[PDB]
RNA sequence: GGUUUAGAACGUCGUGAGACAGUUCGGUCCCUAUCUGCCGUGGGCGCUGGAGAACUGAGGGGGGCUGCUCCUAGUACGAGA
């Protein structure tokens, strides 16, 4: 427990991957307020939640349309020091994302519970198994009317060839 | 202020006086309301002995517009926007 091997062990550096518009960038902004980096928060395109607070999608064109290239982040949560990446969704667009995976020891996949598993979701798992990299799964968008979370588990096991272990479970979806 | 008076000029027409549904500058707009109506306000009598109060409510009138924001929710919808 020397001041060296202690700093090392308390660190944790990970990805965040998605099919385009799943919510990487949003869950990221929220992860940032659980780290006391953003005292308020925002949305995307600076949209529906007002205030010139978008944000932390670096660049510029990102804020005009929707997301471009990996923003990177370091903040403290609980007993750890997290290093957070923000991987772009789009076939032609990255690249980069792939090279970014080279910097992560593990990885979190966001899934649109209203959409299930999409195309670049499937392609991203292939790239993942290249390094036997671990995957956390987050089922985003429970504010929306979604599919049966049972069926959502099938699509994840069947099409992504990986076991599902529910930690939490939604009670009602959409307006409920 | 416009434009159908009287002054004056331009262009135009006519020998001319004058003329143009061409133009230009100037140029007196009265009424103390009797009736109807309408807004208000009293007087009289009626209502069945006379009086002071408080009512019922037939009916009449006034009022009746709308923006933006927030919650639902950036949810339904949408590939997105
Ligand atoms: N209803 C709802 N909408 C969400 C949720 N999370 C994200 N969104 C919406 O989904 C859209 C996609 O946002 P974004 O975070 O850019 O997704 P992304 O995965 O970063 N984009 P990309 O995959 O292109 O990099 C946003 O407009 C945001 O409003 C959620 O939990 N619920
Ligand atoms: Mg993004």
């Amino acid at each position: 427990l020397s001041p060296y091997l202690q700093e090392v062990a308390k660190r944790r550096t990970f990805a965040i991957i998605s099919h385009p518009d799943a919510g990487k960038t949003t869950i990221t902004e929220k992860v940032l307020l659980f780290g006391q980096a953003i005292q308020t928060a925002g949305t995307v395109k600076g949209r529906g939640s007002n205030q010139h607070a978008k944000s932390d999608w670096m660049e510029m064109e990102k804020q005009r349309g929707i997301s471009i290239t990996t923003s990177v982040m370091q903040f403290p949560y609980h007993d750890c020091l997290v290093n957070l990446l923000d991987t772009p969704g789009h076939e032609d667009f990255s690249e980069d994302t792939y090279r970014t995976l080279t910097a992560v020891d593990c990885c979190l996949m966001v899934i649109d519970a209203a959409k299930g598993v999409e195309d670049r979701t499937r392609k991203l798992m292939e790239v993942t198994r290249l390094r036997d990299t671990p995957i956390l799964t987050f089922m985003n968008k429970l504010d929306r009317d979604i599919r049966d979370p049972m069926e959502l588990l099938d699509e994840v096991e069947n099409e992504l060839k990986i076991g599902c272990a529910p930690i939490t479970w939604p009670i009602g979806c959409g307006k409920l």
